[PDB]
């Protein structure tokens, strides 16, 4: 503390420092050789190093993430875990926070994956009630770091949706007119359902009436007529 290391705390001191000013080959044949005899030279070495790497091998290492989300989404459930990465996300991209923020959010993702979820859980567990939400950056960020694309996380918003174009369309509309939207993202997902039109071949006078069809707010006769004309003059 305020005095001389232990053999074990000592090495490990130089092999961090070994490892933190990265470097050079002349430097790591000569330096790993050194090292090696320091760990051979007493037999009460090897494993208490051992055990130390393991419970920490590197500065980057996440290695106990999946307990703390498993406590967490124990106590907080789903909904409230889901919440709390979707209201603390920082604003600033430069935050001091945001490294934290990605490790909770990015361990909940993995947790979900790994005990089998699907994306309408994902989804289900992100809802608020305002079908607009899904589009809000913060949202979307979280739902595609769980579906792994922007592909899938339009496609589960959809589905959830009930697959209802309308509904979608009128989402991705309202979310745009929101004053901290990513348009460039929602333009995204306005393409791609689009694309969806397009890619199963539907005929424009088609997309029209299935607009109209599934008719949570309700798209305007201009909104339609809108989303027909750019369909028509765009994705054929």
């Amino acid at each position: 503390w305020p005095f001389g290391p232990s053999a074990v705390e000592a090495l490990i001191e130089t092999i961090d420092r070994h490892g933190r000013v990265s470097l050079n080959d002349e430097a790591k044949m000569k330096k790993v050789v050194r090292t090696w005899k320091k760990l051979i030279e007493r037999d009460d070495l090897i494993g208490e190093i051992g055990k130390h790497y393991f419970e920490a091998p590197g500065p980057l290492h996440d290695t106990y993430d999946e307990a703390l989300a498993t406590r967490l989404v124990t106590t907080y459930s789903d909904r409230g875990v889901a919440r709390a990465i979707l209201h603390t996300r920082p604003s600033d991209p430069l935050s001091k926070k945001a490294g934290q923020a990605h490790r909770l959010e990015e361990a909940v993702a993995s947790l979900w994956k790994g005990r089998g979820y699907t994306s309408d859980n994902v989804v289900s567990s992100i809802a608020t009630g305002h079908d607009v939400d899904f589009f809000a950056p913060t949202a979307f960020t979280f739902l595609v770091k769980c579906v792994e694309s922007e592909d899938d996380a339009n496609n589960a918003i959809f589905e959830y949706f009930g697959s209802n174009p309308s509904r979608y369309f009128s989402a991705v509309l309202h979310a745009m007119e929101k004053p901290d939207a990513d348009s460039r993202v929602l333009e995204s997902s306005k393409k791609w359902m689009f694309q969806c039109y397009a890619q199963k071949q539907f005929p424009t006078p088609v997309f029209e009436r299935t607009l109209a069809a599934y008719q949570y707010e309700k798209l305007s006769l201009s909104q339609i007529e809108e989303l027909v004309e750019e369909y028509s003059r765009i994705y054929s």
